[PDB]
């Protein structure tokens, strides 16, 4: 009785139940199409990248490889506030700091052995953390007032991993390496910029936009004279730079494109076989 | 009579004004989606965003918060061609200059008022305009030659905003600082990166490439010694650097998304009614 | 006989190439309003342009136009390692170096001549490839130990450029000229930045991020104290910026959302045919 009449509601349930299983059918399909996009684009070289910020509340405290060798350190303290206060120059004490030394070969040397220094450098940048390192060096034949350092993604990581050797010369092979100089402050407001090769592997990257001033001699002001340097470590921007592959970076626009090829495909198949009919009602026109 | 006949033109105009409203439909449709799309995006924390250039013929001039305190402006001087001329330093006037002194507190220190010095900036790219800042400071305590300054979007808004202590605050909470030496020229080759936030609005942010110039004392050659300051502020770029959310800043790829996900329900829907009459006619033939 | 069995697989292989003549047709439909977009876009100014990585194995190894002047080169040699070894200061030779000297007119100048040397650059960025040029001045009145120093895309297209002067007084008018300080080396980490003009000229500018570093007077040790300069240039990245008109460097997003658009006019008036049927079996409902 009623069954005929709920027939039409069983119809509409079965129909709307077909509309997404095919809809589930077209995703899949879309998802292994795109899959093979990007299992391709893997399997090629140099690929145009894209570009993408991510506003960050706070970084990863970064790794900071001073590379002093002969000098030393004279004082380490982080400094919310955006102004780092009088100090005492020339004189040691308030290594308010989280270091560690390191030694490793550089793989472009693979003859000299240099020691490095870490150092947690700041992670709150909205707070405008800034990590201050005052370094201390006396008279060398270097003719150059220069300590290098390096800055690698994350401290924590350093921290947690083993084999800390490779990982310092793979952080060495990547393209963030500067000298800050000797005899004056140098305030490197760096910033990320995190790209994801090929592999997969997130390589990291720094782009710091140092300021360097001048140290009064006035303040040592003693006939020791002595090569000491400054830095002060910050973020200069909360937008962490990631870029990846052109297609991989930005999914939701090559499957858009996937979408209207496959759309595109079934539709000039209809309109294909309208003109199968087309072309049959001209030849049924001949007789 | 000819009613008729013009039946099949009344047909055919009534049915290019049904192409169109169908056409207007779907794009209402597409458009409410969409600003639906952008008002979660809004909703939700640091999105992924993109980036954009905008080739620019000439910029706004910027507002410039030189922080020299007890130091003071020695000479102001655009200089449309590429170099500064020949000067005479440590000696006043000549400041052909557009500024004003501004008084606030550091929210970051909110216990410390500095004293703030402003002045147009480059406005003219392709020019090469840039202004010259020439400054003194007799001998201090601060143990290093450095004055600071900040970089905001336009100087017209700092002199058509009311508040100006809170604005000031504002683009002091911008990641646009920086602090250039004492005793030697800083060519400021500052570029622009415009960011609209999750709420709308166009933050602003700086990117200098400082390139510092030794000062050669033997200029001065005066006993007085005493530290004297110089900048050189111009554009680097005309491609002024606007970031949005991913899909904001791209509208016409998500709505191409969003075309295709329409069409292809609708087009599942169609071929899902095709399989109804597929498995219809799979039942008749059982009987 | 067997042709009537045969005529099945006969309109299914004239099928399949309906279904690739109407993509064929599609195609050069969407290509040919995709060259109307682009070949608009042209017509108008200043497009918001979009920006794109491309990992680079070897660089074009670029100009350096070093301004000196009155100045002199006194060593230059390209050193793999990232490390410039010792040397020895005030002393020439060692010129192993790919110069040419070059006279023109500043078109900003238009007035005055100036000389400038250009330098075969790094273009190993992996084996870490870097040209140290050191100077050499005696006392001027030039008030500052500086000299400038342009860097334009390859010096290969220099080499294989007529008309050097003219394209020297246009890799001037290009934003990627510097001044790096007399007295401490200054490494310059420059980057790439490949801008495609509206026209499609491929306009390069360069994005460096020097790093001074103070040179110790201990190491001359002379009477002369001439005001000597010194420079490491080095590719900082091996992602070439390139950037170019949003709908030109991305042509698969675009052309998706062109696919859309033909997509939805052709479904949309499919769709006002059935609202046809639909108010003709409304108007019968009247009779
Ligand atoms: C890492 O290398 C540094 C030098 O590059 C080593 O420093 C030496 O440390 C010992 C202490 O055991 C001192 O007696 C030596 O004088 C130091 N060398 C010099 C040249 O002064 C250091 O030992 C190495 N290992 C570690 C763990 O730091
Ligand atoms: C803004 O602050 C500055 C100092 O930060 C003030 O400078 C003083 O100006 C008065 C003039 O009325 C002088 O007599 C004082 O000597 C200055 N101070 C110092 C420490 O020298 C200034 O008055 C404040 N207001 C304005 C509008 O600039
Ligand atoms: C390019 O300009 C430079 C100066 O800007 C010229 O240098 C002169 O070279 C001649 C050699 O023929 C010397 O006798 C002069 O003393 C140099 N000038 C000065 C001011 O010292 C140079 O000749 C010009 N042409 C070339 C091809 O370099
Ligand atoms: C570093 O400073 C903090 C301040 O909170 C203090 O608690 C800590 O003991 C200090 N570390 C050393 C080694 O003095
Ligand atoms: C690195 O050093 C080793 C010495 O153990 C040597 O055999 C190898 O050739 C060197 N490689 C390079 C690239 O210099
Ligand atoms: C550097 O010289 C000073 C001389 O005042 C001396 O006190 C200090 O110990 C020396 N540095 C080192 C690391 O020995
Ligand atoms: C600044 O220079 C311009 C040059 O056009 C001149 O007209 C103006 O009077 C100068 N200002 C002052 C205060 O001398
Ligand atoms: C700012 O200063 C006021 C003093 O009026 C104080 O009450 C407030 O706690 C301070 N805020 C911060 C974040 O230091
Ligand atoms: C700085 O000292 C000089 C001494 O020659 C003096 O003329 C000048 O007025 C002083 N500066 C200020 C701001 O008083
Ligand atoms: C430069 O150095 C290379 C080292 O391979 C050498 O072959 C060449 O002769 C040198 N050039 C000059 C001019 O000495
Ligand atoms: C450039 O110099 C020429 C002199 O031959 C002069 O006629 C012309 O006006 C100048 N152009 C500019 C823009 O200064
Ligand atoms: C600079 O002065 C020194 C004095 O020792 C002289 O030997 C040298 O030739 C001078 N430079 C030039 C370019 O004449």
């Amino acid at each position: 009785s009623s069954i005929r009449f709920s027939k039409a509601c069983l119809k509409n349930v079965f129909s709307v139940l077909l509309i997404f299983i095919y809809l589930l059918l077209m995703a899949v399909a879309v998802f292994l199409v795109y899959r093979t996009i990007t299992d391709f684009r893997e399997k090629l070289k140099h690929p145009v990248m894209s570009v993408s910020y991510k506003e960050v509340d706070r970084y990863d405290a970064p790794g900071i490889a001073l590379y002093p060798g002969q000098a030393q350190l004279l004082s380490c303290k982080h400094h919310y506030e955006v102004i780092p206060p009088l100090t005492s120059p020339g004189q040691p004490g308030d290594m308010n700091c989280t270091t560690q030394r390191i030694n490793y070969t550089d793989p472009f040397s693979n003859q000299t052995v240099k020691s490095a220094l870490i150092v947690q450098g700041p992670r709150e940048v909205k707070k405008r953390e800034l990590v201050f390192l005052q370094f201390r060096l006396n008279k060398s034949s270097e003719d150059f007032s220069a300590i290098d350092y390096l800055l690698f993604s994350s401290f924590q990581e350093f921290l947690q991993s083993p084999n800390r050797v490779g990982f310092m010369q793979a952080c060495e092979s990547a393209y963030s390496s500067w000298k800050f100089s000797g005899g004056f402050r140098t305030w490197v407001k760096m910033s990320l910029v995190k790209t994801k090769e090929e592999d997969g592997r997130e390589a990291v990257e720094f782009r710091q936009e140092t300021s360097v001033v001048n140290y009064i001699d006035q303040r040592p002001a003693a006939k020791k004279s002595a090569q000491l340097f400054f830095v002060v470590f910050e973020w200069k921007d909360p937008f962490i730079q990631k870029v990846q592959d052109i297609v991989t970076a930005n999914p939701w626009n090559t499957i858009a494109l996937l979408c209207g090829a496959f759309l595109a495909l079934f539709k000039a198949a209809e309109f294909a076989k309208l003109s199968i009919k087309w072309m049959i009602k001209i030849r049924k026109r001949y007789l």
